[PDB]
């Protein structure tokens, strides 16, 4: 969806930016990503 499987940066560049380290898609369509720390 909004990323992984298929775009894991989107979601995992993303949230790196801000310092972060992980994450994994929640969803099938464009719903959204929760990088692991919340």
């Amino acid at each position: 969806g909004f990323g992984c499987p298929f775009n894991q940066g989107k979601c995992h560049r993303h949230c790196r930016s801000i310092r972060r380290r992980g994450g994994y898609c929640d969803g099938f369509l464009k719903q959204r990503c929760v990088c692991y720390r919340k």
